[PDB]
């Protein structure tokens, strides 16, 4: 009964997406073993770099958004789980069920990115492969795909930030707005939204 019930394993960093040159791409920096193992333990000693984070569960792996210090992600991919650390696992800082959204501390190494003041419409979202895809902005939460995608390829990038011109943070992605499997649209987590829970 009780002695043998189970912890659910922490939210283990498995690589990053890089936007530090010209080109971005996605970079792994662990492997499914590796992965396992990590989550159980919540010990991660791996060096983390960058903003944009590829994290992973046992069963389901998304990204994570450093923003002012904190390493945000969705709750739909996160629960309330830990995330591995170089000394154990790190209980989040932020959970926020009712705005699918959870942060813990921003891991050492790591960048974090600038909230936008800029007031601008005109949005980048990051996929999971490094896709940079032209967003328009339409609502407080909601954006438009310039070019609409099948649901496939932004399957995995929750957790992933929406930017500006000026490589701004303006909100976390969070939702595909989809018909007949196409997304036209994207919901996102205005980066206000993230400030006033901070
Ligand atoms: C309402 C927010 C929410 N909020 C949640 C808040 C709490 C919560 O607690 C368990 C669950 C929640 N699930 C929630 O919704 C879930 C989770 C989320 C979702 O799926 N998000 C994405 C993603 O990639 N996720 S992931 O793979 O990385 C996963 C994290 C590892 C973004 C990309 C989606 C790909 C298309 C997948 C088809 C699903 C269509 C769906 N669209 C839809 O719902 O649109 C409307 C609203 C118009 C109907 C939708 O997007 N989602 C459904
Ligand atoms: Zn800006």
């Amino acid at each position: 009964h009780m002695a043998s019930m189970k912890k659910k394993g922490s939210v283990v960093i498995v690589g990053r997406i890089n936007l530090s040159g010209d080109t971005a791409y996605a970079q792994q920096t662990r492997g499914e073993e590796g992965c396992q193992e990590t989550s159980q333990t919540g010990r991660d000693k791996n060096q983390v770099e960058g903003e944009v984070q590829i994290v992973s569960t046992a069963t389901q792996t998304f990204l994570a958004t450093s923003i002012n210090g904190v390493l945000w992600t969705v709750y739909h991919g996160a629960g309330t789980r830990t995330i591995a650390s170089p000394k154990g696992p790190v209980t989040q800082m932020y959970t926020n069920v009712d705005k699918d959204l959870v942060g813990w501390q921003a891991p050492q190494g790591s960048r974090s990115l600038t909230p936008c003041t800029c007031g601008s419409s005109d949005l980048y979202l990051v996929t999971r492969h490094a896709d940079v895809i032209p967003v328009r902005r339409r609502g407080d939460s909601r954006g438009s795909l310039l070019s609409p995608r099948p649901i496939s390829y932004l399957k995995g990038s929750a957790g992933g930030p929406l930017l500006c011109p000026a490589g701004h943070a303006v909100g976390i992605f969070r939702t595909a707005v989809s018909t007949r499997g196409v997304a036209k649209a994207v919901d996102f987590i205005p980066v206000e939204s993230l400030e006033t829970t901070m």
